[PDB]
């Protein structure tokens, strides 16, 4: 099948086409991961996927979604990834990390606690930052102090910093969190950017934030490691067809500059869009990217079973499929789905001290 | 469902019935678990399940199955422990523990390593020690050292002490492996006890071993904390009803002796036998102990669909499910069967991080 071929990129191999991306747990403290994160990491790389990609890390504290989130802004927080990053390479997965930085829709309440922008009155709440003064609306309602060329340059370093320690921890494969409505995305996107400096305005001052801190994390990444982005390529806003040209070819140029994989992904970078959820969805526009950019490429949203999985990698919609909530359902998916395509020795998907009772 | 029903036994109190049996990993160090067990277990506790019973954990070194078995033989294997039971309470299930000595079937390979003894020219390999030197036979020919009325009071100690490390290490349950053909079930069987003192012959004296066992941990043990046994009782050796009825017999000796549930299983003690596997085939057996004996019970071997579990709970076969194999293939089984059983609120058998996107 498909779906248990390995995959190489670089000079890493990864053992099946699985790959769990990246999901917060909101269980850090300021900015430490503990013991959740190392059961649940190490229990998903057991679980047989080929490559687990562990949540959004913030690259500096004002950049986490929530209190609750990870960050990756200085020695000790790195040091912390270690022994997780040890133990998912001792399953036989490869380890990744996606570092980030929330923009606007920073100091928000963990998603079971409201999913809302924290109130003014709440002590944990702090200010956030975007490339212009203007609030998400809707949930997100705060309204961000607007970047100077000095936070640009700050926030470009602390994503070198970040993939910095994150290579000094050990991971394999980095993704730098340019979607979702985040700051990478705002900087793209115009109904979030209204700056007339070189930044925003034309396509290429809203390409060049995104472009910019790509090169200067290559700068310090090693060349034999997937260098990897999220992206969201569209927002179902009513302008599909010029937002997507316009994001296939900011990933021609991300290519240019030595990206190596690009996940694609929905904008969510304002609310009122319409987006078609359903199984799949996200396969012909994946598909796209991949043909028109000429860049291997990753999607989610819709892909968690294994015959949806497997047909999408059939048709070259995509070079590896991301399970997200099955996942969190299921630690062991990838052994449920070898199970369901009649893989051989489907068991062994697992560790000894479960595949050998499985058979 | 009754499957979702609370169970308070002494001063513990379940979230659930669903019990996951003590099952070996093979993954120890000279008896020292680590941290395959620890994520092993914390996330199996994330799971869902009420209770978590740590697999046959040696009470001496020549009583493991195996080179790759857990001990409790020491402070130091015990202290192992501690991070561990602390990791199961925090995930909202409750820690035990199965102490255990192999009796004639240790010193073997693991399983997916030839799963026989150990060659004799193998170092790695120890004597044996039983009631009788008589080997079990195919795969364990070894014949062990009979043991001297010393022999028989270390042992007895050592369970002592095993429980006496267990409860400081704070598990809240525990269970003495007097099953599977191993020390504790072979003085029992009149097939692998030949003694002719007082720890063979009569009824009474092939139970004497077990509920001088049972009495000597019952007084380390605490009065607030459920202590268990799982027993084989029957062989399908053709001599069933017989054999059924003396253990039936013990298990009210157990009871008088203190024992506040017992786990129902089947005997290995020899390998000449003809077990009829089949979905919730202990069923009847275990309804029979039950009512005869009234003692709570759980049992397993085949009631891992969430169906069978619930009718045998409907039917009063069992006070408890153990759910085995199924927990290997995905650790959070006690989910998936509260959504089959349509549990409101069914995501929430998981903690916040998962449930949340669940529902
Ligand atoms: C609990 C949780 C955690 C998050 C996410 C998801 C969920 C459910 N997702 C999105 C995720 O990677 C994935 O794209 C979606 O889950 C859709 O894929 P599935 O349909 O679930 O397989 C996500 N994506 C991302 O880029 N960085 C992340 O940290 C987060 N956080
Ligand atoms: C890998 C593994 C590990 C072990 C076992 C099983 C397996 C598969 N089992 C037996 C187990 O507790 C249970 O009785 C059986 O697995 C049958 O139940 P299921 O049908 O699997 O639910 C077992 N039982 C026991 O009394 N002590 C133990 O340590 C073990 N070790």
């Amino acid at each position: 099948s498909a779906l248990f071929e390995p995959y190489t990129l670089k000079d890493v191999t990864l053992r099946n086409r699985i790959a769990i991306p990246p999901m917060c747990q909101y269980m850090a403290e300021d900015g430490m991961i503990n013991d959740w994160h190392h059961v649940h990491l190490a229990g998903l790389a057991r679980g047989g996927a080929g490559l687990l990609v562990v949540e959004a890390t913030a690259v500096a504290p004002e950049g986490r979604i929530t209190p609750g989130c990870a960050g990756i802004w200085s020695d000790a927080h790195a040091q912390a990834f270690v022994p997780v990053v040890q133990a998912i390479k001792a399953a036989g997965s490869v380890p990744g990390i996606q570092i980030a930085h929330a923009g606007r829709k920073a100091s928000a309440n963990r998603p079971w606690e409201g999913d809302d922008h924290i109130a003014a009155d709440d002590t944990r709440g702090w200010e956030t930052i975007a490339p212009s003064a203007i609030a998400f609306g809707a949930h997100l309602p705060k309204v961000p102090r607007e970047m100077t060329l000095d936070d640009i340059a700050r926030v470009k370093q602390d994503f070198v910093d970040a993939a910095r320690r994150a290579r000094d921890a050990g991971f394999e494969w980095i993704e730098l969190h340019f979607a979702h409505g985040y700051l990478g995305q705002s900087f793209f996107s115009e109904h979030s950017n209204k700056r007339t400096d070189a930044y925003g305005g034309s396509f290429d001052n809203r390409s060049r934030f995104l472009l910019e801190t790509l090169a200067a994390v290559r700068e310090v990444w090693p060349e034999n490691l997937p260098l990897t982005a999220r992206f969201g390529v569209l927002e179902y806003d009513g302008r599909d067809e010029q937002t997507l040209e316009e994001s296939i070819e900011l990933a021609r140029r991300f290519k240019a500059g030595g990206l190596d994989l690009l996940s694609v992904s929905v904008g969510f970078t304002i609310p009122d869009t319409n987006i078609p959820w359903g199984p799949a969805f996200m396969g012909p526009i994946a598909e796209r990217v991949r043909r028109e950019a000429k860049l291997p490429v990753t999607s989610a949203w819709g892909f968690g079973t294994p015959q949806l999985a497997e047909a999408a990698l059939q048709a070259n919609q995509l070079d590896l499929v991301s399970v997200g909530r099955a996942h969190l359902a299921d630690p062991h998916w990838a052994y449920f789905a070898a199970k369901e395509l009649g893989v051989e020795k489907a068991s062994w998907t697992l560790p000894a001290p479960y595949a050998h009772w499985l058979e």
